[PDB]
């Protein structure tokens, strides 16, 4: 049972501060009320506490085994029980479009929901994404390919994303892989794609879907020259599902990792076998890097809202080990070599880790919620007043810093998780290395870390001209201009809002710079990673200390016990952050302010 | 090669062109080692680590130790001890040790150089041969009968531990409950259970393991300063010719299971609990046991710092060769072509600022240890700083949680970086750098904590010592800022040096006013750990300057070639590391400065 869930703040953000709840019962979501998605929360935690988490150790210590002779994956059995669970209770179709089989529901739920499934087990949810893909190869297809994907989200095939080549990770557009038309319109495939998740999966499903990018035979470079095509596992009857012969698409390696070990990660020939990879072209139009980007804003999303769930249940691990372990005098009785022992928690460092931890896990699942409250419009403007058209901007804005900013700080902060346990922190007996370890793929895979502040600057806030950015700038300095219980923490955020305005002029400087001289367009490189997790610890300081106002409110109303509890921690955490995290900023902006290509002009040899 | 890339060339640099340890090569006490032969020392274990020490590394990890409970064993991969076989049958395990147990005498910074190549290929391996290091602390600390038992078990190469963890006694040693029952022929009986001891059983590489164990004699008051020291050897032997006898009741009983460090035993080990007595000898016929063990735990926490140093610099090493063939994206001032030529990544800023991250904190790394070490020898101490021996003595120990805790703390911090570099690649078992990343968790734990060593540092090596080791430290950094092409690096430099001066005043002021305000203190607690990280940050900028005034001198007097290339890499890591890690000391002073204990009167149940 390593699995801690925290639906009390799930539903804390989603209702007492973004208000969610104003929507449930109204239009697109009619028939789902604030009780049920309470319900909702709890029942999926509860999977995920039992047998959800119940595989995770299994997962990792008797990880998959491949046959290369059927190219097929042997998964352990305990985890294939996980699975049934969560198909058993429909949790691979929460937000599923009702015409799918699903239950519509704001993101902002949708994402709460999945928290708990990847703090479990999140392999499991991985492997259970093939009815969200067939929603986007429903919304990207012909008349005719909308009924394949009806077909595969009633049986619940499962679906990969085939991008990567040895030569094609960041750089997509470098991709070989190369699609043949046929005569009667079919595409066959031809090339190996590497790193593919869930490529093959055991007997989970009776078919995968494969959305393979490769280039057309005379097609231009890059990624404008890529289409997209839908090359499922096993040739099916088109009217009925009736699982047909075997398309010439086959695993042929699956990798040896860190961690994430139950996530087959596989090597993937198409018509290498002398059987072609047949492939339709998604919606019968070439605009390969536009269709996947549906599926890579999804998957960006998941793996930030991850590497949280996976910070939130080291925190809270760690925090119920603190609160048991007796380990050494209180600090003002140091000196006594017979004072009584006490808990660590007693200790400075130990709560400064602890209330590290805590405020980091809270501020990036509020980031997250805040991010998802901006994926509907309807929510958007009900909880926001803000149109469509600025909604999918802010949350194209915020999809970089879910995705960087949360697998960075949640790999970082499980350092201190660890820690709070000492020696035993190493053991395996406790979930916390694998935490860990499950954790580091975060910053590399659907784009590495320096990929997403790349798009954050050049496409989210310049290509943007800046109106998605200066919207929530807005929003930060109106928390900041309106009791004075939080005049201290308004003034920390004004100072860090001010530093990170600072690091935006500068970078945007040195672009402008480039016009003239080229190598000026490199400090914007060097800087960019730097200010996107600036941006994601001012956004952390400003939810924290929404949350802080309202968790204030509450406790004036007369709160007591557990609630009174939970807002005081609030409070403490907004003011922690403020206070610790925050004036870091203005170093970087200095930092940013000061940097310079020497580092460029070196020598490759001096390094 | 192997996974284990050297740089004897940086530690050369180091020992004679920065610290003039070749001063005292070939004189008194050195008299038969003169620098060519130092060198070749250090080129010899280079090749050994990078042969057949590193050949066993992945095996270590893949094919751990087993516990066998029929015989209270573990059994070691037989790759592994065909490496420890080379480290023995070089002599290496006699490494700077006392000429009259068979060693050769060399200055302390060379010999932890020696040792920085074997923790880098495969560390277990060296923790496994301090048995004579250990054989050495006991001859030093016995009666002149011990001294001849010393004297056999280094002639044997008998392995060693040190036994002071209990389940309820990790930092605080004090509450140990080991017991000590004195015999009538004037041995002891020990009776307790021991936890997370190294090497507690190792298979057949030695014909006897020395046990150094703690434990109360019945009747002795509580915490450290009750506990006496114990000789428990695994075997009985003669005490005139060391022929080994009856088994002595101290057995394995568990082995631990580990996120790394996979390959060195960690084992429960039992005293008097399996129908035989475990006899122990009182070392040196004395009840002084907590001061005898620091003998050993100061070498542990010198071992564990140049263990994670070692780490991070083959990790940085292996990036940087992955970087320079990695081909992927076109060069950032041809974002914009998509037909732009591909280029290394070598070519894009975010992997040049984090490769010169990892080079800048590794390379200020090595300089802190060997700096360190300069201070471990009289003579070296005086030849090289002028410092007496007492004044040395001071200086080591200030230095030593710096070594520890900073050397842990960053070394893991920032192979982070060194993974990032090969992208996803990074992720798998294929490279070492997952590996080194599991295997350097433990480093922050063990030996003490990082809070252990902040409050070490703080409350007994500066404040217990009043400052003046401290202030010696800081005026040799003045004498450097006080004295062109280093002007802006030693503006920097006076900014962070009055950075650390008012971190340690305003902690100082948090101890004092305890006297008044009890609950004073825990400012200091909060506080300790990111001052030893600004102490170390301070040391780093200050000593890579150094070193780039030295390269100055260097390529004035007309370098070229290779040397040329190393000299330009440590100009630029100098000028890199003061503009964009010394300046957030700034922010952390303010920080410590504004500490207050809301954090620490908040209920434990809020968090
Ligand atoms: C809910 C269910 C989801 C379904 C899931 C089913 C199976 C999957 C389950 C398992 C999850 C696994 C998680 C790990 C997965 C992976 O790693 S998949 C591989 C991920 N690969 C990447 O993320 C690529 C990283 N590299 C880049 O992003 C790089 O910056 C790119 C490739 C964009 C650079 O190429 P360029 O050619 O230089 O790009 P350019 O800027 O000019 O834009 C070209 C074109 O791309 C579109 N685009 C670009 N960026 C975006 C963003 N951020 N959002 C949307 N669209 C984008 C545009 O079409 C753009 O053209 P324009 O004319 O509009 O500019
Ligand atoms: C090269 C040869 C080496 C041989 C090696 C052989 C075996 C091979 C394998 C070993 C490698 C594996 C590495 C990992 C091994 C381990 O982890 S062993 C377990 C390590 N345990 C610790 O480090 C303890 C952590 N806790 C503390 O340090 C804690 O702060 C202590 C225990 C010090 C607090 O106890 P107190 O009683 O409160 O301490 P106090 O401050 O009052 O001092 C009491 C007494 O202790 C001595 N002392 C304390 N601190 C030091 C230091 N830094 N240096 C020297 N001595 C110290 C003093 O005697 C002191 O008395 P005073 O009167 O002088 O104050
Ligand atoms: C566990 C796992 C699962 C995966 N699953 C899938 C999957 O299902 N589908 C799929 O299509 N792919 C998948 N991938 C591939 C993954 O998205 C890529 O590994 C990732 O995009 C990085 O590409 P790469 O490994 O080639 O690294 P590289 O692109 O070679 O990057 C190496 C280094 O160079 C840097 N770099 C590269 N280009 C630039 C640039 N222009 N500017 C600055 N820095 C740059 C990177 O940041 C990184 O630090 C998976 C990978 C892993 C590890
Ligand atoms: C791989 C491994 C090998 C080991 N080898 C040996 C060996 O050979 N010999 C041996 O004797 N031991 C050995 N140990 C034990 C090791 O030194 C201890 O784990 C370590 O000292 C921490 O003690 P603990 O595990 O009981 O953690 P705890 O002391 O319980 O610490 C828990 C947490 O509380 C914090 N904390 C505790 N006390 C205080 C305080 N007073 N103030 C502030 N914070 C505090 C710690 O920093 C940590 O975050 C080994 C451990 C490991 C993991």
């Amino acid at each position: 049972s390593h699995y801690k869930s925290n639906v009390r703040d799930q539903v804390f953000n989603l209702f007492e501060v973004f208000g969610v709840d104003k929507v449930l019962g109204a239009d697109k979501f009619s028939d789902l009320d604030a009780d049920t998605a309470r319900e909702m929360l709890t029942e999926i935690a509860r999977l995920a506490e039992g047998p959800i988490a119940e595989s995770f150790v299994e997962g990792d210590r008797n990880p998959p085994v491949f046959d290369p002779e059927t190219h097929t994956v042997t998964l352990p059995e305990g985890f294939k029980k996980s699975m049934r669970a969560l198909f058993d209770g429909g949790w691979d179709k929460v937000g599923l479009a009702e015409h799918l089989g699903g239950i519509p529901m704001p993101r902002a739920l949708q994402w709460a929901l999945i928290e708990h499934i990847l703090g479990a087990n999140p392999a499991a949810y991985m492997y259970a994404m093939g009815p969200g893909m067939s929603e986007i190869f429903y919304n990207n297809g012909t008349d005719e390919q909308k009924k394949w994907a009806t077909i595969a989200a009633e049986r619940g095939w499962g679906a990969t994303m085939v991008l990567t080549e040895p030569d094609a990770g960041s750089d997509v557009g470098a991709g070989r892989t190369k699609a043949v038309q046929q005569p009667d319109g079919t595409w066959h495939i031809e090339g190996v794609k590497r790193f593919i998740t869930s490529a093959d999966s055991d007997d989970l499903f009776e078919n995968i879907m494969h959305l393979v990018l490769a280039r057309p035979e005379g097609a231009g470079p890059g990624t404008k020259g890529l289409s997209l095509f839908f090359v499922p596992k096993f040739h099916f009857d088109h009217e009925t599902g009736e699982i047909g012969e075997r398309n010439g698409v086959f695993v042929t390696n699956v990798e040896h990792k860190m961690g994430l070990k139950v996530s087959a990660t596989c090597e993937l020939s198409l018509g290498q076998h002398g059987i072609p990879a047949v492939g339709w072209l998604v919606g019968e139009v070439h605009n390969g890097i536009a269709q996947m980007f549906d599926v890579i804003e999804q998957a960006r999303m998941m793996v930030g809202t991850k590497a949280i769930a996976t910070l939130s249940t080291g925190y809270l691990n760690a925090l119920e080990y603190a609160k048991e372990r007796v380990q050494g005098a209180d600090m003002t009785q140091m000196t006594d070599k017979t004072a009584p022992r006490v808990t660590i928690t007693h200790h400075p460092d130990v709560r400064r880790s602890l209330m590290t931890q805590k405020a980091y896990a809270e501020g990036l699942r509020a980031i997250y919620l805040y991010t998802a409250t901006f994926q509907d419009a309807e929510v958007a403007q009900a909880v926001h007043g803000v149109d469509g058209d600025l909604a999918a901007r802010v949350n194209d804005l915020l999809l970089p810093i879910v995705k960087g900013f949360g697998s960075e700080t949640a790999y970082a902060k499980l350092t201190e998780s660890l820690q709070t346990l000492g020696g035993s922190g190493f053991l395996q007996d406790y979930p916390i290395e694998q935490y860990i370890r499950d954790s580091k793929i975060d910053s590399l895979y659907a784009g590495t870390t320096a990929i997403q502040a790349q798009d954050f600057f050049f496409r989210k806030i310049i290509r943007d001209k800046g109106q998605a950015l200066a919207y929530v700038a807005g929003e930060i300095e109106q928390f900041i201009k309106n009791n004075g219980r939080l005049k201290t923490e308004r003034e920390l955020l004004a100072t860090a809002l001010a530093d990170v305005q600072g690091m935006a002029a500068s970078l945007t400087g040195y672009l402008m710079a480039a016009q003239e001289d080229a190598a000026s367009i490199y400090k914007v490189g060097l800087g960019s990673v730097r200010f996107l997790m600036a941006v994601g610890d001012l956004l952390s300081g400003w939810l924290l200390a929404r949350q802080a106002a309202v968790a204030i409110e509450k406790l004036d109303a007369g709160a007591t016990g557990a609630d009174k509890s939970f807002y005081e921690g609030k409070i403490a955490a907004a003011s922690f952050f403020a206070k610790n995290m925050l004036p870091l900023l203005t170093s970087t902006r200095q930092i940013i302010e000061n940097l310079d290509n020497d580092v460029m002009e070196l020598d490759e040899a001096a390094f």
